[PDB]
């Protein structure tokens, strides 16, 4: 029985297997290479994934995400405190500790961070289960390069709590590294950039590779610069026009406003292929249906200070390297967020032009590393 490597994202995660010679990354029910690392609680059942980020609740209360953000903190960490004002869900304080509290099922109940992360561990496994057509037991599961002993210990146990015996946890830009051959390098450093723009956070990785031996020479970023903050732009601009067409403020009423969310995401996405993105939802707010669209152009324009401030880790990422960059020999694209046009091309310039390593879709390049580093430790 194969085992499998999973990205457990800050925002989405992703499952892969390596079977008839390469990394399969595997669909979830609903066709998707990628599951929102989202829970929420319901009146009856407990819904992970899709199913969760969508639902359109008229108690907020009860979904739980961002877990990543808490794993391995204690309660009166400035960054807790800070990340508990835009949140929905309750944290709470067990003996310095973090857990969520919410209602389930018309009960109260307390979860730690490594608990919510066991259960979307526990989807990617399923996940895997429905594909195979077999139970996995085994994983490669990654983290963020600046999690620190306390961090990996809490995903391991989040791991052993979902039922997998977890092999290894290894940094994320390794496993970039790793999806494209890069530890096949021989003697001689090779120096590899990895630019991760995810849905919740932005990280530059500089990895030194020798005789197949990782080194993390400089990580900087943004822990809150993401796609999630593109569809926070698109959705006010969407409930700006709204108000302009129908002179109705909207973004008050929390239905409407999640099913716009939705819309929005589903047409940021769309705009990185295509040039137009339709968003059409019937009913959206008092009866009134909203049908309208968006540019790549405009899009790009509401988000083109966030995209432009990428570019400052970089620079700070090679200089504590010390690296010119005609000595970074590879860039890597990680994170779905790097799909959009305006981003490559940002980044695309400051390297002169330069190939950026794009081939396997960068929100899969992670979990895509994690699945080879499995096989090879089974
Ligand atoms: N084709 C696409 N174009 C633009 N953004 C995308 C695309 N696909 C996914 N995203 C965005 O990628 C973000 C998720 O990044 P991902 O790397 O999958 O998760 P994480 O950052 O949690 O590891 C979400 O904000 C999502 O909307
Ligand atoms: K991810
Ligand atoms: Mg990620």
């Amino acid at each position: 029985a194969a085992a499998i490597g999973i990205d457990l994202g800050t925002t989405y995660s992703c499952v892969g297997v390596f079977q008839h010679g390469k990394v399969e990354i595997i669909a979830n029910d609903q066709g998707n290479r990628t599951t929102p690392s989202y829970v929420a609680f319901t009146d009856t059942e407990r819904l992970i994934g899709d199913a969760a980020k969508n639902q359109v609740a008229l108690n907020p209360q009860n979904s739980v995400f961002d877990a990543k953000r808490l794993i391995g903190r204690k309660f009166g960490d400035p960054v807790v405190q800070s990340d508990m004002k835009h949140w929905p869900f309750q944290v709470i304080n067990d003996g310095d500790k973090p857990k969520v509290q919410v209602s389930y099922k018309g009960e109260t109940k307390a979860f730690y961070p490594e608990e919510i992360s066991s259960m979307v561990l526990t989807k990617m496994k399923e996940i895997a289960e429905a594909y195979l057509g077999y139970p996995v037991t085994n994983a490669v599961i990654t983290v963020p390069a600046y999690f620190n002993d306390s961090q990996r210990q809490a995903t391991k146990d989040a791991g052993v709590i979902a039922g997998l015996n977890v092999l290894r946890i290894i940094n994320e830009p390794t496993a970039a590294a790793i999806a494209y051959g890069l530890d096949r390098t021989g003697k001689g450093e090779r120096n590899v950039l990895i630019f991760d723009l995810g849905g919740g956070t932005f990280d530059v990785s500089i990895l030194t590779i020798d005789d197949g031996i990782f080194e993390v020479k400089a990580t900087a970023g943004d822990t809150h610069l993401g796609g999630e903050d593109f569809d926070n732009r698109l959705v006010n601009h969407f409930v700006e026009e709204f108000k302009r067409k129908h002179k109705k403020d909207i973004s008050q009423n929390k239905r409407a406003v999640r099913r716009l969310r939705t819309a929005c995401e589903r047409a940021k996405r769309t705009l990185s292929s295509s040039t137009q993105a339709s968003l059409e939802i019937d009913s959206l707010f008092e009866g009134i249906d909203f049908y309208t669209s968006i540019t790549r152009a405009r899009f790009e324009e509401l988000c083109s200070d966030l995209f432009r401030s990428t570019l400052e880790p970089v620079e700070k990422a090679l200089r504590d390297a010390k690296l010119d960059k005609a000595q970074i020999h590879d860039l890597v694209l990680v994170g779905g967020s790097t799909r959009i046009p305006k981003v490559q091309k940002l980044l695309q310039d400051f390297f002169n032009g330069r190939d950026l390593n794009k081939s396997i879709n960068p929100d899969e390049a992670v979990a895509y590393g994690a699945a080879v580093q499995a096989a090879i430790l089974m």
